[PDB]
């Protein structure tokens, strides 16, 4: 009624905001010349699919402040210039809270996040890097990348958790279920999960069902050489990388909802990302919880540096 | 100039979104009936006019979380029910960071902010409670309130500092120059400044020159009775309440950019607000810096409860 | 079968026997020194599971004891009593609440154990119980136990941001938000003065009006302060019980709470009320200190400890 | 007089042991009624910190550990796949009421004897095996003594710690947390003592290791020693293996909530590489020296302590 | 024993260092003059007479950083300019840890503290404001001011504690015996102890024995009107103010070694200082413990603003 | 002009204080007999050459406290006894803030630091270990060591940053330029920078210009065997080791002005220091920022243990 049409006008004005801002970043990259791919940040400030704490809703603006901190320089480790738009642009945040606040259901909210990602991909040669937000957001992002490209992607999923519960606590959009949604829908072929150390019988059974390659930290000593020399995406249209910050031991990343000892070092993660051979078509950095971070924002710098090194990898 | 016209498509859509949200809230309040005035939150995540720290840019979403925290109930001290839209609605945040990012200068930003305030006012019978954001925003909110209403207002300005510097560090939009801009444009008649304990010889000269009633904490013992029995707005369009969070002793409100000992207690602030007779037309809660808050968000709960009590006074 | 309830009973009985043996030694110490009319004895009830928001008060009583004896402090109360005199303060320790919960004991029988533990202290004359919470749910079994033992209602001074008189908060009758409904329902309290109230809803006020509760809100503290720094309670009944939720204090003074509620009393405001109260105090509690929410140096532990020290000087005589 | 004092204390001690015995009896009956278990980890808390040389914070640890084991952020499966809500995998007989026993004047010899008897009460309920939550490292002595006396012979011990804890009498306290492994080696309770993660030791510690034939692995040789330490075999021919983990075996990056910050320690993953690969019939274990008052505001060291307890439980239970 | 020539030239070089900087500060003040009194800061970074924590050793450099923090203005509540050397100069810190390390005894160390205070006074028109350090430093500072002026002073002593034990734990220089030492020496006519709330039998007896006026917080309701209208020094050499930061409720000043609930507000102390009628000849601000302070240095700001307000009272 | 006269009397007393203390330590070392080399701590509390925060100004006293903490023992990892003066003495802190305050320029302040180092070196057989302070101090320290020994040294520089900017933000004494100053003076033959992970085009170009061996964390897997087997100083005057605490991953060393994820573990650094073959003639531990440390001083312990293990290596 009056309501459904009111909701459509807020949704439409939200998509228009992303569309106009993408257009300006696309024109800016196309004007400078030569880029084959150019990382564009899209923020999805959503936390209500979280099982424990909703703090990731507040992450994307903290991440951006950390990327540009006066304490850092603008060069990535392998020497890309983050001030160059062909390396990194930013189309801003999906207005999630404003959409929820007007009574929009999750089916439609997640549809708006997909469309938001399509708006970036439709500006050549931008490729999306999504700032979460809780891990529920990887389903509408991966769906949007798969649909746009016209086939399943191979995924590298860095996570303490496999996020492959059929329906965690009745919520099909649970942050603990988004890789079940992705695999059910035929949006991914290979799913490599690395850093896994919190998994139950359902996680293992769902892993076998979907053909997932689950690397547990209890075999990391033996798996490290293979994980520091990954080659992904041959025979599919691209590779997507999803990083839950909780792939890192809490010593490196305390600013997470799920503290799970025995994880990767920051340098372990960069060894995997730097050495990965892959046509990276998209990526996300999720589950940064600023409310659980240190008083000085150490996990914000962790999330920012992951974003920066993913941008170097995506942009070419 | 393809970008200069493109800036306008970002602004148009930015304001479109505020209006589309404003109408839905408008409609729900008019459906319910009986409201003369209805507090509607409008966030202004702007901190780049700050002299020391830009942390208030992150405040409005934290304030909103604290209002609805499971630890609290939805009753105000007086007994007003915050779940009733006649009492409180929220039109969300102005996308200041997106606007800044598409290269728009401060003139047009502050005008977009003024226009956004006007969009809420044009939806009867909503009255704007702006969540700052640094002090800089009061000037465009007040100008927009003063323009819409057709003439000057009187201001209750609760703050440790007086913020009437002519031009502070060469920025005319400085959070320290905001009330100099307001007085200069005759948007205010009586400016009552309360909780003042950080003032310089320029602060006093400008206060006399604009005929400002500056109450210093030095005389609070004698002043309390007068301060706890205030009446304002007779002969004017209305009364604007600008509450900088540092009016409170840092013991109550650590989460600010300027720690200034010898402040008000939270109860002192409620004594003043509960007792003040005013036609309140507009109110801001500013300078709340989450990056300076306690790990448990004590200042977020302070900001939230001042918003709640301010909304129980504005709503009628 | 009923092998379950009987096994639970053996654990409950052993739990109560341990409080009995501890209370006896403290009793015998106070009697052997001689001259006490009343001797504050601490009983901890490390219980958090009736909270609506955070269960951290389950951990408070050990932290409060540490703060009472911190080497940064001396052993004198403000009005000059010696806390090292067992006649002024003793400690019978903690009800083993978690271990009773862990063997499947329901809340009715668990609250019965708390009551029975309070009686066991009262039955070593001249001990009077000062209970360390724990969440505010515990005041119900404590006040029930004191009233039943003294054989009549008491007057209660209740210092709290919240009135805690929901008929059944979230369906739990033992909710920390319902303990003073449970108390007034049972006729264990004649007068109930609630002081520091600044978070209350229509049901709060309707339940206030129903049970004859005197609700002093902070929006009228300027006016009410003279009368509140001059209380007299308990005349014509068995005595006065003082319940202090640490959230009566503004969070500036007491951040270590589950419910941050700006606009509360100063610590000095609470000692003015306590010091000047005229009352034969038969029991007290300090509840809702949440160590998990405290500063890293334990400021709220020192607050809860000093409230305990000033209540002990008041109860001991 | 002053001998009647000892009789009142004995009433508190007996009431304390009776309470542990009754809790242990329900846990043993539950495990046995479910059937099939050969061994079932049962937690025993010993909230003792007064033998500490710097901070007594470990007295507050056991309840914080239990909370973290059941934290709603976590799931109930161990890394290897054991279900912690199965009583045959984990039960909990609660805490020894240490503070109350100290508070009625009981001397340290009698208090440590209570800790020993409490451990035996768990072991007496077949098939429970004790996993002790400290508490400072002093408690390892009475625990290891009870396990050895009850099994009727020596155990091999894996001791994970920044410190060897083998001073004869640290600051005149024979029950010092820095002397508990001297107490253990003097009593004949151990065949092998392997000390892993050592990085704070002096000549007295090295001399005491030689005197008792302790095998001391220092972090300065961890590059060389790692393969050996990640393939340990212990307890063949004796009553089994006891594992004592001082949380300060971990670099303080991983475990800040300790009284003794000693940079250059093991990663959490390094410790699980050692535990997971250890071949051992583990007859008991402890997790000690978690200091909640030195932890982060979010309890990161509580979650470290809890995950060590959970992984040990998965190893003890079978 | 060539340690004597060393100990001696270490001491001489320490004293030289203060003489030289006093000479420069004096010259700068008279250079453009018309000042009767000018406040000069002297740090005594001494904490080893503390009974619990020694953290006050580190305070004086932290107080200086807070006085000149970019978040603050250079004007005092009354309106004096701290950049004006006539109002405030700074002669740096007595090298206490350096004198300690060469094996010098507490008797001689405290003499150095005394000598160092006289160096500031010997340089007209400088008046010493000492940044502690623990409360032991007040004995030698008051000794120096009294001997230099040749007569006793009236002393306003703000503290949770009376610091008047005969020999706390066997140390006659205990921070808990400074006022026993002062009273035994005849340096004070009147001693007013304000904010007392941790006192035992020995505290009351020593008080009665020395004629000390002990204001306990439990009578502050009745004493406030009187404490906010003091008059001291009339007839004797002048007024010394000693301020233990723990005079303030820990809500206002958590950065102390002794947390003692139920203290004064920051505005309470300012009401006492602003209305104190007195010729103030010296003052100290002691027992700030930076190791117990909040992460953002609230108590540092609290000690700095006491120093700034004291300097506005002392300078003229 | 008598200002200039004043400054020289202050510098002289400042040097006179280091001379006399170093005399007492040399005499003590010489009287115990047998030492070839004896580590002597010299503190340089200087932060104003920092680009981001001046916290390291406060570091040296907090390091000393950590070295002697009652939670620790006095043996190093390889068994040296820190209470033996032949293993460790301390000549205390260059009075940096007193020299700045009397208006001395950075040229002369840096020369004072050089002179303070030589005063240690002139007391046989002390060798200097300097506690920073920000990285700017390495230049005047190495310049003094090289001038004193009459030739160049090899340097091991442990840092996240190369600090080799020509003129970072206009300041030739920038903490980000001190190795450009060192390499321009010919004070060093080899400069091995280890743990580098924040470097731009200028850092790389300047590295090539001065022949710097730049070991980046992105090749640490490959490089680790060679870095745990270093031999330096053969055919030159010896080896100087500079340790920026931010060489460590912020997981281990959060108390730094520059959070840079993906660094060395503590054990990594000790594997390098313990296996290094070198005649170490001097060392520094710089850029510990206590205002960014944990509430319990974790980074203070890290800095203390680096100092302790360097002392074991320097003393012989
Ligand atoms: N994304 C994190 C989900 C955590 C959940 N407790 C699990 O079992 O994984
Ligand atoms: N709004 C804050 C203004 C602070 C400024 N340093 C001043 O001197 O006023
Ligand atoms: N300066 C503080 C002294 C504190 C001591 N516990 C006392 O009894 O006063
Ligand atoms: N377990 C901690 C003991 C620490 C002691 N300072 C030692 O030297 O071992
Ligand atoms: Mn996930
Ligand atoms: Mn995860
Ligand atoms: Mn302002
Ligand atoms: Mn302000
Ligand atoms: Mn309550
Ligand atoms: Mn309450
Ligand atoms: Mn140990
Ligand atoms: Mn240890
Ligand atoms: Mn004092
Ligand atoms: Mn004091
Ligand atoms: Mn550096
Ligand atoms: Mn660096
Ligand atoms: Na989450
Ligand atoms: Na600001
Ligand atoms: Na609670
Ligand atoms: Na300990
Ligand atoms: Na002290
Ligand atoms: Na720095």
């Amino acid at each position: 009624s009056s309501i459904e049409k009111g909701q459509n006008r807020v949704i439409d004005a939200s998509l228009t905001l992303i569309r106009e801002r993408a257009k300006l970043k696309g024109e800016l990259v196309r004007l400078l010349g030569g880029a084959k791919a150019s990382t564009s940040l899209l923020g999805v400030p959503l936390g209500h699919n979280s099982s424990f704490l909703q703090g990731p809703a507040f992450a994307p603006p903290r991440i951006r402040e950390a990327i540009w901190c006066g304490s850092t320089n603008s060069a990535t480790e392998e020497g890309k210039e983050l001030k160059d738009p062909r390396v990194l642009t930013d189309v801003g945040d999906v207005p999630v809270q404003e959409i929820r606040d007007c009574g929009v259901d999750d089916d439609r909210l997640m549809n708006v996040i997909s469309e938001s990602v399509k708006l970036v991909m439709e500006e050549e040669p931008l490729r999306p890097l999504v700032l979460g937000g809780d891990h529920s957001i990887s389903y509408p992002v991966v769906r949007a990348v798969s649909e746009k490209l016209g086939g399943p992607v191979d995924i590298l999923h860095l996570d303490a958790h496999p996020d492959i519960y059929d329906c965690f606590e009745g919520n099909k959009y649970s942050h603990a279920s988004s890789f079940a949604r992705i695999m059910e829908g035929g949006y991914a072929r290979r799913l490599l999960q690395v850093g896994i150390r919190s998994i139950n019988q359902e996680g293992r059974e769902q892993g076998k069902r979907f053909g997932v390659e689950q690397y547990e930290m209890r075999t990391f000593s033996k798996d490290r050489p293979m994980l520091e020399n990954l080659k992904l995406g041959e025979g599919v249209k691209g590779v997507y990388i999803s990083i839950d910050v909780d792939c890192l031991d809490p010593a490196f990343a305390p600013g997470v909802s799920h503290i799970e000892p025995g994880g990767l070092s920051f340098r372990d993660v960069l060894n995997i990302l730097h050495n990965l051979q892959a046509d990276v078509v998209g990526a996300d950095v999720v589950e940064f919880n600023p409310q659980r971070d240190t008083v000085d924002g150490m996990t914000a710098m962790v999330a920012a540096k992951l974003v920066r090194e993913l941008a170097a990898k995506i942009s070419k």
